[PDB]
């Protein structure tokens, strides 16, 4: 009855002993990648921050700097991602995505659609603290269309509270959504944006069910997952996140490794950002919806120290 | 970093609708065992109590009475066990085991060794409320030897709190335990009983480790698990519960189905009593220590509606 990650506080945690273990793993010309990945994936993010502090006090060096030069490639990127303070991770990912003409719209859609209003408020505050500009201003300056508008409405974090059901409002909203979809989501955008972005989660779940009975198909089938534009991809992410945030992020992981190549940025981002929130539930939705475990997918697509750290973050194989 | 069972509160729970579902499953000459086991194993124990209350209000019948006549065999016993209020289950199991000359010492040892001081205090209060006789008097009246004495000390629920380590006391207690074991646990029983029963869990874990270095073998190997008397079986249960309560109860499940025949009473008791506390960690310990999942063991040894309900209580297969 609760969300659950795969990483928890290590019992009997001694930040000074862990700092010594990590320094022993890199002092000298050699490296003990196994010791580094085993310790860091078994300590919580808060514990990693205390290790980094004890590391600086004991040895007068910077742990993150040492890891960046001692490690390489995707393994380095994963370890560096795990060391980023949890409170800063999403704000950092969004700022990195906001790239003017080269903006990574997948990251904007992923984070803004799947984070709760509480999380988005914290992100907006942290974002201004770290970068001196508002997240909304950066998004507006770097996106266009009603994709921009829907992101702005979601960033407002003003979603209705899970209150009593209103079947009269569940009929009219579902009627409106059926009709915006009939017009290919290119008409009256502000109205379906207000429905997708401000109605309560429990309400929209009933609206999506009422959409089934009115239309004969689920609302997701009005949007092609591969060829649609940015707004449509955001609507799909919002719909799936309304149904289940773990299921949306599980599908995000699935398509990160499906087919030729691997989207390692998305793989690292989802496993790290959700490791202490709902990665266990993501694993369950993954096994149910794609007939194979997240563990087996990671094992088949990745290699080296990078793979073992990802498998330890995944925690277990699912059957 | 938390214990976790396999059964949680059903979301959107409606006790009147569930009562109607259960009545629909037994009204008439037929029975829908699938509907009964699917609903009852997916509702928490507290929710089952509200279903039974709504059942009596809606229909003027007793749900437990209806289940007892509609179901048979081990399936009936499992469903009846799940319906017993959680607050009463251990006290009922102990009273049922306290049978004078036919006393079931395995149940006494299992519950009293693996329950926390907090749980034991609740059990003692409930036991008096339901049966009019303190739990200690019945235990003393139906047990003998220093097995009786060690149970009484454990029932006192006065174990030292997890405080700061004392390596000097960890040397002396382990010396004393090594020496009681050298005398086959038949000398100065009150002295190792005080150590096993009143020292803190974290202290005894260090004592058990210090016992390794002093003796060269773990303390469990001074007791044959199959031929040992009642006191020795209790010492083994206490030692294993000090190391890990989930691991002790996992081993209890393993030997409940190992070999010829099935100890269905123990199987039902552990799965039900630990369904909303630590059955998930029991499943984990089971897979590591016995190279096979609890799911696979239940599947291979049980049958019918009884098996299905046990597998749903188990939750998932472990891999
Ligand atoms: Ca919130
Ligand atoms: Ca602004
Ligand atoms: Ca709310
Ligand atoms: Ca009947
Ligand atoms: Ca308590
Ligand atoms: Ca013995
Ligand atoms: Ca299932």
């Amino acid at each position: 009855q609760v969300l659950r990650g795969t990483v928890t506080d290590f019992p009997g945690f001694d930040e000074r002993a862990d700092a010594e273990t990590l320094r022993k793993a890199m002092k000298g010309l050699g490296t003990d990648e196994e010791s580094i990945l085993t310790l860091l994936t078994s300590r919580s993010n808060a514990q990693r921050q205390e290790i980094s502090a004890a590391f600086k006090t004991l040895f007068g060096r910077d742990l993150l700097d040492d890891l960046k030069s001692e490690l390489t490639g995707k393994f380095e990127k994963l370890i560096v991602a795990l060391m980023k303070p949890s409170r800063l991770y999403d704000a950092y990912e969004l700022k990195h995505a906001l790239k003017g003409a080269g903006t990574n719209e997948k990251v904007l859609t992923e984070i803004i659609a799947s984070r709760t209003p509480e999380e988005l408020r914290a992100i907006k505050q942290v974002y201004e603290e770290e970068y001196g500009s508002s997240l909304e201003d950066d998004v507006v300056g770097d996106t266009s269309g009603y994709y921009q508008r829907m992101l702005v409405v979601l960033l407002q974090a003003n979603r209705d509270p899970d209150a009593g059901i209103d079947e009269a409002q569940v009929e009219q909203d579902a009627q409106a959504l059926f009709q915006a979809g009939e017009l290919k989501w290119g008409t009256d955008e502000e109205k379906f944006i207000t429905i997708f972005g401000t109605r309560s989660v429990s309400h929209l779940r009933k609206v999506f069910d009422k959409y089934m009975t009115i239309s004969g198909f689920q609302i997701e089938e009005t949007i092609d997952r591969e060829t649609s534009g940015n707004l449509e991809q955001l609507l799909l992410a919002v719909v799936k996140s309304i149904r289940s945030i773990p299921a949306y992020l599980a599908e995000t992981l699935y398509y990160a490794m499906k087919g030729a190549g691997t989207d390692d940025h998305t793989l690292i981002r989802v496993m790290v950002s959700r490791s202490e929130i709902d990665l266990f539930n993501i694993r369950k939705e993954f096994r149910k919806n794609f007939a194979t475990s997240l563990y087996s997918m990671i094992k088949g697509d990745t290699s080296g120290d990078y793979k073992k750290a990802l498998l330890l973050l995944c925690g277990e194989d699912d059957c």
